[PDB]
DNA sequence: GAGGCGTGGC
DNA sequence: GCCACGCCTC
């Protein structure tokens, strides 16, 4: 339904949100920007600054309620998980 | 673990 | 558009 119309490309989505995201490949766009004191860094996804913020932090929401790991992501969470079993 | 990215409820 | 699931590849 949401075709890309950047050169040869012609790569579909099912919204156009995920369009306008997948075009920032080709345009180069990077709308989100860390505001980190002296850090510069910017990149095209909302969630890619959230990644980049627990870089900054160390922040790690996902603990496992079987050892004492813990993670920044739920499926690194999911993956060691399995580990258990 | 990290990066890239498709996806759907809201 | 946000968020955050979760898959693929390294
Ligand atoms: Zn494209
Ligand atoms: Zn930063
Ligand atoms: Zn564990």
């Amino acid at each position: 339904t949401h075709t890309c119309d950047y050169a040869g490309c012609g790569k579909t989505y099912t919204k156009s949100s995920h369009l306008k995201a997948h075009l920032r490949t080709h345009t180069g766009e990077k709308p989100y920007h860390c505001d980190w004191d002296g850090c510069g860094w910017k990149f095209a996804r909302s969630d890619e600054l959230t990644r980049h913020y627990r870089k900054h932090t160390g922040h790690r929401p996902f603990q496992c309620q079987k050892c004492d790991r813990a993670f920044s992501r739920s499926d690194h969470l999911a993956l060691h998980m399995k580990r258990h079993f």
